[PDB]
């Protein structure tokens, strides 16, 4: 199953990849980070992988440059090579992206 899990505000995505026996991890920044990018990281973390794809729940292919605040708004599908999987983000403001990974009381020079 691939996941979403929000940790320190962001979201981390767990993908069971077609060349590995063990599950690898991809955190986000959802107000700069796209979907392209996401599956750039995919493709550059297994060579095995001839096709990725994200599509929404009817099935209608997602643009690349849609932010992945936009993407985690709702399920989406994503393909690796022939497998389709079906994610379930958890759901938060778009709003609640703003201030991410900060820390409180604490600011950097």
């Amino acid at each position: 199953m691939v996941t979403v899990v929000y940790q320190n505000g962001l979201p981390v995505i767990s993908v069971r990849l077609p060349s590995r026996r063990e599950r690898c991890q991809f955190t986000l920044k959802p107000i700069s980070d796209s979907v392209g990018v996401f599956l750039r990281q995919l493709q550059e973390e297994d060579r095995g992988i001839d096709r990725v794809a994200i599509y929404s729940p009817d099935g209608v292919r997602v643009a690349a440059s849609t932010g992945i605040d936009l993407l985690l708004l709702d399920d989406f599908k994503l393909v690796i090579n022939d497998l389709t999987y079906h994610v379930r983000p958890p759901k938060r403001d778009l709003l609640s992206h703003e201030n991410a990974a900060t820390l409180n009381d604490v600011k950097t020079l």
